[PDB]
């Protein structure tokens, strides 16, 4: 198998919270605030 997070597809938009690349900004922007809400990842 493989290891590490590496691939082919870099976007001009990156999340300053989870470091997740996106296609459009609109999505990213909302993806930033949305982080807090949808019961999922443990804030910590
Ligand atoms: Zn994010």
């Amino acid at each position: 198998g493989s290891s590490g997070s590496s691939g082919t597809g870099e976007k001009p938009y990156e999340c300053n919270e989870c470091q997740k690349a996106f296609n459009t900004k609109s999505n990213l922007m909302v993806h930033q605030r949305t982080h807090t809400g949808e019961s999922g990842p443990s804030s910590g």
